């Protein structure tokens, strides 16, 4: 994900100016939604929020434009554990023996002959919580086994973060209400306001250890390797407990970075160390922000941001809209003279010719290029010493540059990796001055839609991520919901698009309008005023009410919503119940059938209905995802969540359930693919929960998931 927040003293009219270009999956159970969401008088946002939740995720609001950012920080920690020499279900804590304990959860598998059979799955755990393994690196044998503690399991908090955020009315209040509560799970947020103040917060859920416990508590060979391991042996490892922090064990607010500026703040996932250079981030807990070389999207951004030129919206969608691949700005120079040194080698010859030809973009337009840089990049990356200029901590910006040419064992190896590279090209099917949006498209029925953009790891801003499938490179995920907001007197002005489109369902007129858009980089208005949604030719309105006596006056449930163009709803209700039928019954309209999919999964319940050959959406195998959740989403847990949320977060659930289900009540099929499928059923707010949750873990013992299944002690092998 990318954002940049510009302040007053940057921006060209003085005033705050925020993009938030977010990266994440084109389907599934993290498919960006776009609503506006209005309770007159003290709740009025807009933006984009996740299936399932009855909040705005990433948005704006009267005088406030924020978003997120996937963090550096761990969420979790993974313990070493002791085990019983005696007994390798047993673990050790300061050389005392404890006994691990056994869940079993029951899940039930649709079989060839249409039969269901029981299936039971033993999930042993730790004081810190679920065993994992990971063959050859995490194993569970006689002498240790791995825990992982997640911090996001006690975070009850996570519904009504939003809902505050929703509320919030510039930076600082916006800063004031993430700090009271920290209730975000896994990304920072950046801000910006009409007054022209830029925020940058790393306020997520974080393991807390006292600073002077983290050295003697890491395991340093898997530190050094990313993981975010501790000493499981000994108690005085256990995260610290500071009165603090709104959780037991998390950080305290006041130790986690923040930068509060009126110039600029920016982040594309690296740490909180560089988000404005001017004042870097320094001296926090390596579970919380590290020093670590920034990736290319992060210098490509720095290196428009950086300067006194003032700074217009226009700037800023450009930085998205121009396809630059900034990592050949690192070493298409040096390849290409390698290519004048060795001319008359046939083997380099049509790559030569295609680097050179190159606009260095992801165009739609772009040529072969790109395709050789790509696979010539994959090979420099496992080159040793290659780099010209390698790191250098005192340049962090413009190092690493150029390729060592000039040493004869890198400059054979670089033009091997050329070689094979172009080898690997040619050996693909793609004709004769193909072009890249020839190759990279968005399936949509029967037909294709041409995507521009790259992978981020070539520091393309407009990250696109795609898989061979047939003939063609689908994409998967990257660029989804832009929003770039700017606050001129009438109000704020916000442009965006959803990439991929409001509705997932094929037979929606929302399937592909804004991928169209997307396809032609062509940025639409987001109406946010009254005037702006009544000045729209395609505005829709349709008011909605079930429930309670009903009269002699009103009561229950009712909700006011109006479409404008591209299936983009704005609701309007009363009170939080009304506000969540508005909700739940107009994504009921665009994207039931990925709701119920996507609920099937966090009910553990893929096996039930698709058997065990299937996949989830985030691509686990159906039963391993049934064991993994059905853990994770056990009746005791959601109850807990349950009872910890407030009258107000409640009220937005029941109004969502109650409107998705009245949405199935009428549905005839417009819209609605899957009518009819047994798992297409009435939804309970139990289900929302189950959602939450799912999405929750994704910064922790989600990403474990097929580990903790794979869990189990050892037998008596040598």
């Amino acid at each position: 994900s990318n954002a940049i927040a510009v302040g007053s003293e940057r921006s060209a009219d003085g005033k705050g100016m925020l993009l938030a270009n977010p990266h994440f999956p084109w389907n599934g159970a993290m498919r960006f939604y776009q609503m506006h969401l209005t309770i007159p008088g003290r709740l009025d946002v807009m933006g984009a929020s996740l299936p399932g939740l009855p909040v705005v995720n990433i948005g704006f609001s009267r005088h406030l434009a924020w978003t997120h950012t996937v963090d550096t920080s761990s969420h979790f920690t993974l313990y070493r554990l002791a085990l019983d020499p005696k007994d390798p279900r047993r673990y050790l804590v300061d050389g005392r023996s404890l006994p691990l304990e056994e869940k079993s959860v029951a899940i039930e598998v649709r079989g060839a002959d249409g039969k269901l059979s029981r299936v039971e799955h033993k999930v042993y755990q730790s004081i810190y919580g679920p065993l994992v393994v990971w063959p050859g690196k995490l194993d569970w044998n006689r002498s240790e086994a791995y825990a992982l503690r997640d911090a996001n399991l006690e975070n009850t908090r996570v519904l009504q973060q939003w809902y505050s955020i929703n509320q919030a009315s510039d930076v600082a209040d916006l800063r004031r209400r993430v700090e009271a509560l920290q209730g975000i799970p896994w990304v920072n947020t950046l801000a910006a306001d009409e007054q022209g103040n830029a925020l940058y917060m790393n306020q997520s859920v974080v393991p807390y250890l006292k600073p002077e416990l983290i050295p003697a508590c890491a395991i340093p060979q898997l530190v050094a390797e990313g993981l975010p391991a501790l000493q499981g042996q000994d108690s005085r490892c256990a995260w610290s407990r500071d009165p603090a922090a709104a959780q037991a064990g998390i950080t305290p607010a006041a130790q986690l970075p923040v930068l509060l500026r009126r110039d600029f703040v920016q982040n594309s996932n690296d740490s909180a160390w560089l988000t404005n250079p001017a004042s870097p981030l320094q001296g926090f807990s390596p579970l919380v922000s590290q020093e670590k070389p920034i990736g290319p999207r992060a210098r490509y951004a720095l290196s428009r941001l950086q300067g006194k030129q003032p700074l217009e919206a226009k700037t800023l969608e450009e930085m998205v809209t121009a396809n630059h691949v900034f990592s050949a700005d690192q070493v298409l120079p040096d390849l290409l003279r390698l290519c004048r040194d060795n001319q008359g080698e046939k083997s380099l010859a049509r790559a030569c010719a295609a680097l050179a030809q190159w606009d260095r973009g992801a165009n739609l337009d772009s040529g072969s290029g790109f395709v050789y840089f790509q696979r010539f990049m994959q090979r420099f990356a496992e080159l040793d010493g290659a780099w010209k200029e390698p790191f250098d901590a005192q340049r962090p910006l413009d190092t690493p540059q150029g390729i060592a040419l000039d040493r004869p064992q890198v400059a054979t190896q670089v033009r091997q990796a050329l070689a094979d590279a172009a080898a690997e090209v040619e050996k693909s099917g793609i004709p004769d001055g193909a072009r890249w949006g020839d190759l990279q498209v968005s399936t949509r029925g029967q037909e294709r839609i041409a995507i521009p953009g790259g992978d981020g790891h070539f520091g393309v801003y407009n990250a696109i991520q795609s898989v061979r499938k047939g003939d063609h490179l689908e994409v998967v995920g990257g660029t989804s919901y832009i929003q770039l907001v700017t606050f001129p007197e009438e109000g704020p002005k916000a442009r965006g698009l959803l990439a991929f489109s409001q509705s997932s369902d094929p037979r929606s007129p929302h399937y592909r309008d804004q991928t169209e858009l997307f396809s032609r980089q062509q940025w639409q208005t987001l109406p946010f005023s009254d005037r702006q949604i009544d000045a729209d030719p395609q505005l829709q309105r349709l008011s909605i009410r079930e429930g309670s006596s009903d009269m002699p006056r009103p009561t229950g449930l009712a909700a006011d919503i109006r479409w404008t163009a591209y299936g983009v709803p704005h609701i309007r209700a009363k009170d939080e119940r009304g506000l969540g039928y508005g909700i739940g019954y107009a994504y009921a309209r665009d994207n039931a059938c990925l709701l119920a999919e996507e609920i099937v999964t966090a009910r553990g319940e893929r096996a039930r209905y698709f058997g065990s050959e299937g996949k989830s959406s985030a691509e686990l195998d159906n039963l391993p995802s049934d064991i993994f959740y059905a853990w994770l989403n056990q009746p005791e847990a959601l109850q807990a969540f349950w009872q910890a949320q407030t009258p107000a977060v409640r009220q937005l659930l029941e109004g969502y359930a109650a409107g998705f289900n009245r949405f199935l009540r009428e549905a005839d099929g417009k819209t609605t693919s899957c009518l009819g499928q047994p798992w297409l059923r009435a939804i309970a707010t139990d289900d929302l929960l189950r959602l939450t949750r799912r999405l929750l873990v994704e910064g922790g013992v989600g990403q474990f998931a097929d580990a903790l299944v794979a869990a189990a002690p050892p037998g008596a092998e040598k």
